[PDB]
């Protein structure tokens, strides 16, 4: 045991828990915009679903840069990383607030959407293989310290294409992976393959994040207008 390990468990856990609101302490609310049959896409969905993507982008660079040694990397590599894990960070955090009951997603503000209204919304094509991902994570039953931890370890990451340090930034990635196991393993000692199934939750992500940015393609064509910049600079 050291002090240092027990500390970067509570800082990431902190700096996830404070820009990403819990389910549970959202007041959920819901919208009656297309909300039983599928189209290609609902614009007012659209322009709601885009507008809350802009924001969460701007809360997950938020919480990159309060993950510890993140801003000693290189401006540049602060970039790339978070260019290249966005999707992914933005999958995990819809897919955690999935309610199967309801079959809904419940969005930072509490917007709540059936899973017609989240096809309607942009999702399109896409949809039910994002709901099948959030419906084989639910059976982890990962608490909001492993979804940050995982977040933080799928973020730095040394393997992403241009890095200026890639060394460097293996360095920062050690110590979270150890801290996830570390409390992984303290929370839940009988269920030991909880650890290396999180790490395999990292390559789904990956996946389903592929075949978001593939959505994004044929959504362009459908919108009347340009994406956000910041989803532009998510994407692009
Ligand atoms: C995926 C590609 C990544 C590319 C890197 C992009 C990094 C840019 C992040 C923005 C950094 C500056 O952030 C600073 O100005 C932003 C714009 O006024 C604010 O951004 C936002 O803040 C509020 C809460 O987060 C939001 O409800 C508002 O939409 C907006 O004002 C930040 O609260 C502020 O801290
Ligand atoms: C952004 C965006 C897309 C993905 C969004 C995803 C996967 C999650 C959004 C999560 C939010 C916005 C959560 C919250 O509010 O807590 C897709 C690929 C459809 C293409 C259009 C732009
Ligand atoms: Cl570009």
């Amino acid at each position: 045991l050291s002090p240092q390990l027990e500390e970067l468990i509570t800082k990431v856990s902190k700096a996830h828990q404070e820009t990403f609101p819990s389910l549970c302490q959202l007041g959920k609310y819901t919208t009656n915009s297309s909300a039983d049959h599928r189209v290609q896409l609902d614009l007012g969905l659209w322009d709601k679903f885009s507008e809350l993507a802009t924001k969460c982008i701007i809360k997950i660079v938020e919480f990159a840069k309060r993950l510890p040694g993140f801003t000693g990397l290189s401006i540049a590599d602060q970039i790339t990383l978070l260019k290249a894990a966005c999707l992914d960070i933005l999958m995990l955090r819809i897919c955690t607030r999935y309610t199967p009951e309801q079959d809904t997603m419940t969005f930072s503000d509490g917007l709540t959407l059936n899973r017609t209204q989240m096809h309607n919304a942009g999702f399109g094509p896409l949809t039910d293989l994002v709901f099948a991902f959030a419906g084989q994570l639910l059976p982890l039953e990962m608490d909001d310290t492993e979804t940050g931890l995982l977040s933080a370890i799928c973020l730095i990451c040394g393997d992403r294409m241009d890095l200026e340090e890639p060394e460097k930034v293996d360095k920062l990635q050690e110590p979270l992976l150890e801290a996830l196991r570390l409390y992984a393993r303290r929370r839940r000692p009988e269920q030991p393959y909880m650890f290396p199934r999180m790490l395999m939750k990292i390559t789904d992500l990956r996946g389903i994040s592929t075949k978001g940015a593939e959505r994004a393609i044929t959504l362009k064509m459908e919108i009347p207008g340009p994406m956000p910049p910041l989803i532009r600079e998510m994407l692009e």
